[PDB]
């Protein structure tokens, strides 16, 4: 091995935040032979990939072109603007032409084919055979209402993608030997016992406790735990998890390791401390300081492997039910016993797999000669939802698990990236460190450098703030830098130094200055002559802005940076666009914190983005606003600064606000001052109305709906939206300015208010059609992003805010009543903030 790759492996440890060569924290060889496991996963899809498409990575889509953006062409055509150096030509163009095409109707339009097509002041490529209407970015410019523009230039040259070359029927016991921990003074001293589960997809078959023994730093039980399950009828996957109550720590043992052989010996695990239901309590990691936690010791030596009408009516009804519906044990015994008719119905697959009896060997047997004869599934529509189930923290077998991998392989990029995060946060619910999902994941970002960007910040954030999953996670990651391409690579490594700089910055500062107080001219010059200092060696020419990829961002604009006054002090910066062909001289913004977890916010901006796709596939434009947001690391991260925006609280802080005094008139006003005619302000009207109702229906969907105005903002153009989703009552924010807004007072009627309500009812039966997909994104999204969420609950929130069960008429119902409550609120909740602050 030269002495260069391991310089290598030095370069990934520092982009990955890991050392994934590290072996002081491990048990077993899992993690090694996942590393090399996956290095045929990579190499094939390396060695698959079209090199041209892989360096230009067009996105685009086979979706149809929504109807509210065929409004737009009524012409059936389309204005390509390209340039060249000086003067630019304005190519009429039909939605169904392909960039080779409209390069034919130029050429000879004019009169060497080695040229295409790029984005203005962009990263962003036009090509391959696709129809311009199934470009992303002529999307993004057509419901903008902007111009397409492009340049011509010479293809990336795909040389610079190379890759690096790479080089018994007994009953199942455990003994308890004790417990040791270095320092246990909490205050009044109780006692102590260790109980141990044996789980398959969070279900215990079976429960064993120690006798109580006093609370010491040391206690030593040296007792045998039989448990009433065979050897022979554990399942693959399955989990010995063990607990001290006194509930303090836990920890958990695969039973059956990576090579299928049942796990043997002696053990001493160190344990999570419980923060006094979730996936980190489902880790195999254990805990990496070894210094300051519990940890107990273990001794293991005991390889392996026609219906009835009425009750056809039964089954069909369980199969409705939706996925958070608990399964009766009549429920299981029909699903199992009528095994094979279930398997006919896709829907059915999640709950007959939760019937299934996993702790017995012959039934399991059984149960893989079900999904032997899988036609039915093989050739049924693909439905997220349902795929989504079949991941979760409820099925730990790696063949239910993998069919549903099989079913994501049918997905096109473009929904890869919609779906993405929430694949990458089930990665946590595997038993096993190499997964179908995770070469899957490993796949299609290798494929394309889109979801590769997106797949690499969202291993790190995980990576650098999670102890639970960075080992398996850095695992994953490295195996993904092993294939993207030095391009990709030299591109994370300025994104990482960069964020780095910014993050010494961002911490320094909040020192300089208390908790709350104001930001003064000492902290701010100390800020500018810091950034000076930068601007000359450490910051990077250049730098890919994490959220937005496509977006090369040059030198910092000094004098436009500062310190935002919030409780956290986070940096606002701006940075000039490193691309010359850019068609403005509009600087990128972005916001710097530390302090926060910004991964909560993701997540939520995620599913905003999930709910658009939503509401796109029936034909719905509600105009939210989910600006990028992502963590970079421990408690810090950036965000997009959406330019031309406002704080509602800030419109009404400005005038008066003494102690938060609140007038309906004032958003009026300033949408009314900052349009330059009474067309841009009925447009800025129209959007708020939009707008209002997609982060109305949306916010209450996830149950969100009670912000305080410091928390919502509004663009100069009248586009309305949400912030800091960081962790008597109201359903959402409807205030009488709004209100105001949209033509009313006082409990009245108006033509844009009525225009509203038929929006957020469209809305909101548009998702209910969506129901499960939406329920179990929210369950997936409180397991792998909250604190320990009652798995129950907290959950079933959503159930009742979409209604389930429920016919259309109950549903507008039920929603219009919700609209009227804020009105009969007024400014109420609002108004609270400010007293509880006294
Ligand atoms: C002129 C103008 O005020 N511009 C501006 C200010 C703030 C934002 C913005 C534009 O757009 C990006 C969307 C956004 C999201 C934010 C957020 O999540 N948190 C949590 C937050 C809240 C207050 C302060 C800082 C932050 Cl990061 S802040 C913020």
């Amino acid at each position: 091995m030269s002495e260069e790759s391991q310089a290598f492996q030095r370069q990934l440890t520092a982009l990955i935040g890991y050392d994934v060569t590290d072996v002081s924290n491990v048990h077993d060889d899992e993690l090694e032979f996942t590393r090399r496991g996956l290095v045929t996963p990579r190499m094939a899809e390396v060695a698959s990939r079209d090199p041209k498409l892989y360096a230009m990575h067009p996105w685009v889509t086979s979706k149809p072109l929504p109807e509210y953006l065929w409004k737009k062409i009524a012409n059936n055509c389309i204005f390509i603007v390209i340039h060249r150096s000086t003067t630019s030509q304005t190519i009429k163009v039909s939605p169904d032409d392909t960039p080779g095409a409209i390069l034919q109707s130029f050429f000879t339009k004019m009169a060497e084919q080695d040229f295409v097509l790029r984005v203005c002041g962009r990263d962003e490529y036009l090509v391959g055979e696709t129809p311009i209407k199934n470009f992303q970015w002529v999307r993004h410019c057509l419901k903008n209402g902007e111009e397409i523009h492009v340049v011509l230039d010479t293809p990336p040259d795909p040389a610079l993608d190379e890759v690096r070359k790479e080089e018994c029927d007994r009953k199942f016991r455990v003994k308890i030997r004790g417990i040791d921990i270095p320092v246990l003074p909490r205050n009044t001293d109780l006692t102590v016992f260790v109980e141990a589960n044996i789980q398959h997809g969070q279900q215990v078959l079976c429960q064993r406790r120690t006798s109580p023994k006093p609370f010491t730093e040391e206690v030593l039980w040296n007792v045998w735990l039989e448990f009433s399950i065979k050897i022979k009828d554990l399942p693959k996957g399955a989990l010995l998890n063990l607990q001290i109550y006194c509930l303090l720590y836990y920890v958990n043992l695969l039973l059956i390791d990576h090579r299928f052989l049942l796990r043997r010996g002696e053990y001493v695990l160190h344990m999570w401390q419980i923060s006094g239901f979730n996936a980190d309590k489902l880790t195999s990691a254990t805990n990496p300081d070894k210094e300051n936690s519990m940890s107990i010791s273990i001794l293991l030596d005991n390889h392996p492997i026609e219906m009835p009408n009425q009750l056809r009516k039964q089954l069909e009804a369980i199969i409705a039910t939706d996925p958070l519906n608990p399964l009766t044990a009549e429920d299981k015994e029909l699903l199992w016993h009528f095994r094979y008719e279930s398997l006919k119905h896709p829907k059915a697959y999640p709950k007959l797999f939760s019937s299934v009896k996993w702790g017995q060997q012959e039934i399991v047997a059984k149960t893989y000669q079900l999904l032997a004869r899988r036609e039915v599934w093989d050739q049924s529509a693909l439905d997220v939802g349902l795929t989504m189930q079949l991941l979760d923290c409820n099925f730990s077998d790696e063949n239910v698990r993998a069919i549903a991998v099989q079913k994501l392989e049918s997905l096109e990029d473009d929904d890869v990236l919609h779906y993405l995060l929430q694949l990458v946060q089930a990665v946590k619910f595997e038993p096993y460190h190499d997964s179908a999902l995770a070469r899957f994941l490993l796949k299609r970002g290798l494929r394309n450098k889109r979801i590769g960007h997106f797949l690499f910040w969202f291993l790190r954030s995980e990576i650098a703030q999670s102890r639970h999953y960075q080992q398996r996670f850095a695992v994953i990651l490295e195996a993904y830098l092993r294939g993207c391409g030095t391009a990709m690579l030299h591109d994370f490594t300025q994104q990482v130094q960069v964020i780095e700089m910014l993050q010494k910055v961002t911490l320094d500062i909040k020192s300089l200055s208390a908790e709350k107080y104001d930001v003064s001219s000492q902290v701010i010059s100390q800020l500018k002559q810091k950034l000076e200092n930068l601007q000359n060696s450490q910051l990077p020419e250049s730098f890919r802005v994490p959220y937005d990829p496509g977006l090369k961002a040059g030198a910092l604009a000094i004098e436009k940076c500062k310190v935002m006054a919030s409780k956290k002090k986070p940096l606002w910066l701006e940075f000039k666009c490193a691309d010359p062909t850019a068609l403005s001289n509009e600087t990128i913004g972005i916001i710097f914190k530390h302090g926060d977890d910004l991964r909560q916010d993701m997540l939520i901006l995620q599913i905003l983005r999930i709910m658009e796709s939503i509401w796109e596939t029936e034909s719905l434009d509600l105009c939210l606003l989910p600006y990028g947001c992502i963590s970079t690391g421990d408690k810090i991260g950036m965000i997009e600064i959406v330019k031309d925006a406002t704080t509602i609280a800030k419109i009404q802080q400005s005038t008066v606000g003494n102690t938060g005094a609140f007038k309906d008139e004032v958003l009026n006003h300033w949408l009314k001052e900052k349009s330059p005619t009474e067309e841009k302000f009925q447009a800025a009207v129209e959007r708020f109305v939009y707008s209002c109702a997609g982060y109305c229906v949306a916010t209450f969907v996830l149950g969100i709906g009670d912000r305080h105005n410091d928390n919502i903002m509004i663009t100069e153009t009248g586009n309305l939206f949400h912030i800091d989703f960081g962790h008597e009552r109201v359903p959402f924010v409807l205030t009488p300015d709004f209100l105001f807004v949209m033509g009313t007072s006082g409990k009245k009627t108006s033509p844009h208010f009525q225009k509203f309500q038929d929006i957020c009812v469209k809305a909101y039966l548009a998702l209910r059609h969506h129901t499960n997909l939406l329920i179990i994104l929210f369950s997936m999204m409180l397991m792998t992003g909250m604190p320990q969420l009652t798995s129950k609950e907290d959950i079933e929130y959503i159930r009742d805010a979409l209604t389930v069960g429920k016919n259309e008429e109950d549903a507008k119902k039920y929603f219009l009543d919700q609209i009227e409550v804020c009105r009969d609120k007024g400014w109420t909740v609002q108004f609270n903030w400010f007293l509880h602050l006294v």
